[PDB]
Parts: structure tokens; sequence; C-alpha cells
């Protein structure tokens, strides 16, 4: 698949909804980034950052209005550069839950509340996109 892929989710996002990235980190990557748009705004940015300050750290957002809101930071990373990941995005009723070769890693509350008009995800960075789709759990 070619990045930046666009992963058009028709309906919009709905609980029990569950997406999986199937990729490899590229060698000397710098950042991979998820976004899970309504319209132009940007519910759930999911991006993890390989070197920033000489610090590997995830950093997860929502841009409403061309503004980017309050981050939230995660430090444990779990991507590696030239390594073939799984990401996980099982949509909950009030967060968006995360996880990375099986493991959890993360959750986000649900700033944007309309889940039904968070109809794209958009795959972009430093890496070789294998799959992207989503099923019902
Ligand atoms: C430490 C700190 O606050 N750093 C921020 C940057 O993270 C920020 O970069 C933007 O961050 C958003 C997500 O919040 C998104 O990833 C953008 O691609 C990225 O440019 C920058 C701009 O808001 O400000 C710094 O201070």
């Amino acid at each position: 698949l070619i990045v930046p892929y666009n992963l058009p989710l028709p309906g919009g996002v709905v609980p029990r909804m569950l997406i999986t990235i199937l990729g490899t980190v590229k060698p000397n990557a710098n950042r991979i980034a998820l976004d899970f748009q309504r319209g132009n705004d940007v519910a759930f940015h999911f991006n993890p950052r390989f070197n920033e300050n000489n610090r590997r750290v995830i950093v997860c957002n929502t841009k409403l209005d061309n503004n980017w809101g309050r981050e939230e930071r995660q430090s444990v990373f779990p991507f590696e550069s030239g390594k073939p990941f799984k990401i996980q995005v099982l949509v909950e009723p009030d967060h968006f839950k995360v996880a990375v070769n099986d493991a959890h890693l993360l959750q986000y509350n649900h700033r944007v509340k309309k889940l039904n008009e968070i109809s794209k995800l958009g795959i972009s960075g430093d890496i070789d996109l294998t799959s992207a789709s989503y099923t019902m759990i």
C-alpha cells in the first residue's frame, strides 16, 4: 500500500470496531502517524517519534479547527527501526484502545464525540505499509 494511505471507514467509527495495521518500520525512521479524521479535524492523532531530543516517544492529540490540543505522551515505545509491527486500534465507547504487537499500549479518551463522523484514517510516516483493515469483534 502506498503511504500516505487513506483508509475510508464507511459510516464512521463505532464501538467494537477493530482496525489492524501491519507494516515494517523503515531503517533510520523518524516518525509514524495515524490520523483519524472528521473532515478537516483530526479526532485522534497517534504519533510515534523516533528521535525527539534523542528520545523515543509516542504523542497523541486532537486537532480542532487547525489547532492542536493538549498532548498526551507515552514513554513505552514498542516500535523498532527496520522491524515489522502490528498496530490494532479497538474502538470502545469511551476510548480508542491501542495495542502494538499484541501488547496493550494506550487508551485515548474521545475528545471528538460524534464517532459516526470520524470516517477516514490517514496512515503516513517512515514505514512500508503491508496491510490496513478493519472488522467488528
Ligand atoms: C514538547 C512539545 O510540546 N512539543 C510540541 C510538538 O509536539 C508540536 O508538534 C506537533 O505536534 C502535533 C501533535 O500534538 C502533531 O504531531 C504535529 O505533526 C506536530 O508538528 C509542536 C507544534 O504544535 O509544538 C511543540 O512545542
